[PDB]
């Protein structure tokens, strides 16, 4: 019936592999967690070599078998779209959190008594997330570069966490304007290998990896009126069915000094336009860089529609369709637009745009993969930021937050009684694998460090607590300006909880080869 | 370097592999624990069908591979040869045992700090049994008949525990003598197939699986007269290499007549002796029962050596060398030597012996699994009388014991402190597994018996308490008669904590093919 | 030329192959070294499982391929015949000199120039530790017991320590007799599963595993008058070829009847002798089996050799060949030989000799592998206390003597100079090995024990440092009364240098199927 390789669970043995298979892959994913975790190198079957310490990213890349492995996958997936970091953390606190599911099974506790409690506890952990939040100033610049550095560490590039957290506060301030909404994609990320971190730069503009298609078009060109074309710049021929009817020898060569006027006429447009300096989407036939070159104009073709709306967006540059159509009032501002060469490859840079829409930042290191990296902490450094600007509550690291659940959650659990106080009670423990990882991976007393702590939290509170591993000792994170996104907290007990929910739910898998 | 098929683990691997192997065992012998408990049926390769409940005779029987679950067997067979019973109780507490291990190897407790806790809870738990020990009269019948009764519960034979009770209390009672050392090689257990459970008798003497060698015999001997010989009752020859030497024709039936004057003297001599019944360990020559008939003499030849030793103690008959040494002084007494058929068996009964030392059980029902089952059910029965004689301490059952000592090493676990107090902690909780999987497996609620079984037990006390699955409810196992030899529990204490701590010890395990 | 499967190694390959394959074994076993070491696993093709922690026995049984591996193994079993223990810190510090012999191989040293060092630095450390070694009375209670006790910890038995010191001091006082010479052979070991090792015990005469011949004879004999055989009882025949030549009908029966009073004659003459209680190193045949219950003399046959020879040191019975030529001269004593069932197998226990020569000790406990181990651990204890006696010195423990020698050897080096002060550097720093994974199994920092107690030595001294890893602190070894033989140490020294200098010496490996 069935074919020969196809896997089947059930029952209990369904429950059992589900909870292994996600709690197989936080087991994999933990050890990089932490100011003190590790980073994986996965090399695919072409020798592509991959350097990370991004969970989802591993879990994206790894290959994964087990439907439940898959569906641990897509929650690290949602983490990745929303606030970019905090995957591994919703990673390893649902692993743990099936763990104790585990020991409900062990004690015959019916699944729809765990998710019963799970789902009471996360409700509460919810509301306690949202008492504890500090609120705080969506532009103020001070949180702004605390959140942004907190966020960098733990990363190779928190060495200069500093210049980073002024260029990524500096790029979302620049493309956000208005109070406001984030978007991610007006901040593009560039990266080349040559020089170090510290010549990383933003730059407020573009950087088009193009080049002057004519050796006599200017190498630079100051207070520069940039034009976009979307339409191909080549002689045009009819869409319909045509062809030169040649009736004279005379005619023979009318009809080519005919079509080389055509092209000049349309050079002549784009001059009249005041333009200098032009990009196209679509390509531009050489004899169109001829004449472009003799009113001076700088061009780039085949540019990716992309760039095109990111050179609209930062010049205040106008699309235009017909040569004829481009007009002055089309035209945007750049101060200017010069040909550079990065590493030898030679791209175009757009800057000092007036009011610039979009900006870019040029990440330099002397390896491919550790400007990747950089490219990733600067990512979540972006995402996080954007998430404090629109969500203008945080709360203080150090595991102080899942502690304060853990503390709440379990007096919860007395309220509740019954079955459900078990229940509840597994699901407060569950939150401390978080605490108990990031000083187990920084090679601190797991057992010692989650006590004091513990102790420290009841005692002085949740703003006088966390961990604070950089020394190695039970610090003040609210204080030492150790804090994250709300957002980033909240979103995990919700995505965790439901997905856990379902995985506990599912009794049958068939897994077809 | 080693053969394909060999493997082996080491460090986290081997622990885990051991603690999984341990409790995998515990796991398959659990579901039998109890009155409620079910029974295996292990059918080997030739066909033979073994139907049982005893956990160790299942771990003898089964084909286990991984040398820590054949390292659990020589746990079993300890517990085998020591009470009988207990070993199945013993399995399943080393296998959560190995489970609260794991889960202070998950919170990072050095191995050598868990085995600390375990050996300093254990060393409490033998002081707080010692404690709780309720002390009775080593041959009171009335506590005799108690424990006797309570350890055939959860047999097939329960059914017919009243026979069974006073059977083997007067078993043991009759072969005891003096106060005291109980030795349960002086009970036989004989089993036929045939009547019923009730039909099951206790005979004051021997049964013999032998015949009357002569048709011209008694086929029953009262007031018996029974010699015990050694020696072959052949016509003997020298050790030494020797042959008749014929010297004439009449000297040729000299010889012949001369042999059979030898046999003839010989047997004269055993009826010289007021022997009527014979029992020879070796071989008789037919020629030699041809003068056995003549003087009226019964006998059966080839008798086991280990049934020569329960005839001489029963019957007080002396094993004596030569015929010509056999005096009335050597002859021991039984009131009826006679044959008789049982399921059409022809088997010698010699019964009614004035002051026996040995006595055996003749065991009737259905079946040969049904005789095998009550079989294993006396075995048992006469041991905890044996361990309640010779240790004349008691406790109450229905998991009372491992309550009071997860109550008590609780506290112990406090008192302690520091990393110790978690290992303490999790071996108190360890022994809750037995209360568990009584109610489990007696369809009662795990979490609500538990939790009203502590409470009753906190509250009235450890003879004020414990679990009746036979009404379904906490109840009064003390006042019940509900009890067990004190040996059974703590000795389970001893054995179980130091194989653990041995396991635990282990971390790196090599098994050839 | 060479069969395909042959391996061969030569020049840098060779010297590193043989460094590894050295330094594995070492990497292998070290991971047991301590009081907080582990223990191991082997189970062979068949099935049989070793438990064990003994380095030696660990390279015995497992299955070694390297030549280099093998000659290791060497080393160990000169260390197990002489002192027994200390083979597992022999080949660890002897794998780390092997590690120290790799860098200065990485630092061209010449292999000539390598050794010359080692050659020195041993020749020195030798001297040294004859040096801080301190005097004790070869026959003195105190030091006896504390050498013994220092010798068990770290095994399963430390928990019985006390009762082991006392068995083991009196079991080699008692055999030893003048000072003197320790002959370990004299003390027997008999291990039995079944009790726990509370019930072990050091019996004054011998165990022998054997039975009383007769149902007839005494179960008990006090002020037993023992007899050694090691002929034959039985009807004895000329060696020459002979056979009965009968004459008569009659003599038929003279002959059979002449050979019962042979047979009656010598067990007449064994009984004149005194005796009444006989071994027998051959067999004893039936018929003098029941003449000997006659007398009322007790006899077992087919004793070994070596049980003859340590019932005649004993009881000062005297091996006699002829029964003729037993004589009360050559009968020894015994206050009681009586036979006793220990977990069922019946034994005769020959005790309270007068002046034994030879001692038995009975060791009990729950398992096999349990009374494997205190076997393992009364057999070096034994040793160790043998050391003392004949070789009067004695060091402090914890690692004080190796970092006395790495002190010393440092200035020693510097005194040396050229490129030898390199090899005797190296030498001094390989030491260090032993303290190092004393801290790192017993879960101690690695780095800062071994600055503070070297730190401690320099200042206090060697009579006031070592780590103590029982508290878990660098501590006064020589107060704490942690103290091990000279021999131990100084063996370690000379069989490690030259047997690695060996090592070093071959360039060229060949390995054949």
């Amino acid at each position: 019936v069935l074919p020969e390789n196809m896997k089947r669970y059930m029952g209990r043995d369904a429950q059992r592999m589900n909870i292994l298979a996600g709690r197989i892959i936080a087991e994999t994913v933990r050890s990089t967690l932490g100011p003190k975790g590790m980073d994986k190198m996965l090399v695919d079957d072409l020798g592509d070599v991959v350097v990370t310490n991004d969970g989802v990213t591993i879990l994206r890349e790894m290959s994964v078998e087990h439907p439940a492995a898959k569906m641990l996958i897509e929650v690290a997936k949602t983490q990745e779209k929303e606030v970019g970091d905090g995957t591994t953390t919703a990673v390893v606190v649902a692993g743990e959190l099936l763990r104790k599911a585990e020991e409900l099974l062990d004690q015959n506790v019916h699944p729809t008594i765990v998710v019963k409690g799970y789902q009471a506890a996360a409700q509460k952990a919810q509301e306690l997330l949202k008492t504890i939040a500090c609120e705080v100033g969506a532009q103020d610049k001070e949180i702004l570069t605390k959140i942004a550095m907190t966020s960098i560490t733990g990363k190779g590039a928190e060495k200069a966490k500093e210049k980073l957290a002024e260029i990524i506060v500096e790029a979302v301030s620049a493309v956000v304007d208005d109070e406001g909404k984030v978007d991610k994609d007006l901040i593009k990320i560039e990266k080349k290998s040559g020089a170090s971190i510290d010549d990383t730069e933003l730059i407020k503009g573009v950087l088009v990896d193009k080049e002057r298609v004519s050796a006599q078009m200017p190498k630079k060109v100051t207070d520069a009126k940039i034009a976009l074309l979307n339409c191909a710049i080549e002689i045009k021929e009819t869409e319909t069915d045509a062809e030169i009817r040649i009736t004279d020898p005379a005619k023979l060569m009318e009809f080519i000094e005919q079509e080389e006027k055509m092209l000049k006429d349309m050079v002549a447009e784009i001059k009249a336009s005041g333009a200098n300096v032009l990009f196209c989407q679509k390509g531009i036939d050489d004899l169109a860089q001829h004449y472009l070159a003799k009113e001076g104009i700088v061009a780039a073709r085949r540019v990716k529609k992309s760039d095109m709306e990111k050179l609209a967006k930062a010049t205040g540059a106008n699309v235009i369709t017909n040569i004829k159509d481009l007009s002055a009032q089309d035209l945007g501002d750049a101060g200017l637009v010069e040909e550079r060469k990065i590493s030898g490859d030679s791209m175009i840079f757009v800057e000092e745009c007036k009011h610039p829409k979009a900006v870019t930042m040029l990440i330099r290191g002397t390896t491919e993969h550790v400007i990747e990296e950089v490219a990733r902490a600067v990512d979540d450094a972006v995402g996080v930021v954007g998430c404090t600007i629109e969500d203008g509550r945080i709360v203080s690291g150090g595991g102080s937050t899942e502690v304060e659940l853990s503390m709440k959650l379990r007096e919860y659990a007395e309220g509740i009684s019954g079955r459900e106080q078990l229940a509840v009670r597994a699901f407060a423990d569950a939150l401390e694998v978080i605490p108990r990882t990031l000083a187990e991976n920084a090679g601190l007393d797991a057992i010692e460090i989650l006590v004091k702590v513990r102790a420290a939290h009841a005692s002085n509170g949740n703003k006088c607590a966390g961990l604070n591993v950089f020394t190695g000792a039970v610090e003040d994170m609210c204080e030492n300006g150790v804090v994250e996104p709300l957002r980033v907290k909240t979103q995990a007990i919700q995505s965790a909880a439901e997905s856990t929910e379902m995985l506990l739910r599912i009794d049958d898998v068939i897994a077809a080869e």
